[PDB]
């Protein structure tokens, strides 16, 4: 089991961590959401299908910058939605395919009301996600650390 990044950057068999750089919506109104969809973002397989299952959760979640200062967030992981930044691991999603599966993590995040401005900064870090994986076969528990940036400005119009 390995990830990688729609640009390339990859995460090998054991786990580890990458950055990946987000495109944000610049103008983001209070009653409206700020979608982070990173199942265009991060894609992962299984090395060894003909005999192991794959076990994968979004363990958590956090927020930072101005993501937890101005924003109320929910995470959707494989169709279902809660709280993020997360109070529990997620359930599984099973990867039994060496073909790239992409990870079915998107953040909904709607301004506070107190929001107003640079909500987000340009090159801020917004969020870290924490990819867990494990199998039907060994003891292998495995995380893969995701550190989500954004690459421009979000503003909240007042
Ligand atoms: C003949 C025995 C071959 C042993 C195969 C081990 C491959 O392990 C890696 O890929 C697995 C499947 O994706 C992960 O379950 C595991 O945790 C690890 F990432």
């Amino acid at each position: 089991f390995a990830c990688k990044t729609a640009n390339g950057t990859a995460i090998p068999i054991g786990g580890g961590s990458a950055n990946v750089y987000v495109n944000l919506a610049p103008v983001v109104n209070v009653g409206q959401n700020l979608v982070v969809d990173l199942s265009t973002q991060i894609f992962c397989h299984n090395d060894y299908p003909e005999t192991i299952t794959d076990y994968v959760t979004l363990q958590r979640g956090s927020a930072y910058g101005g993501v937890l200062s101005n924003f109320s967030g929910t995470v959707k992981y494989s169709g279902s939605s809660y709280p993020f930044p997360t109070t529990s691991e997620t359930p599984r999603v099973v990867y039994n395919s060496r073909t790239d599966k992409p990870w079915p993590v998107a953040l909904y995040l709607t301004p506070v009301s107190s929001a107003g401005g640079v909500a987000i900064k340009a090159g801020s870090l917004i969020a870290v996600l924490i990819l867990r994986q494990t199998n039907n076969y060994n003891s292998d528990d495995f995380q893969f650390v995701w550190n989500i940036y954004a690459n421009n400005d979000v503003v909240v119009p007042t």
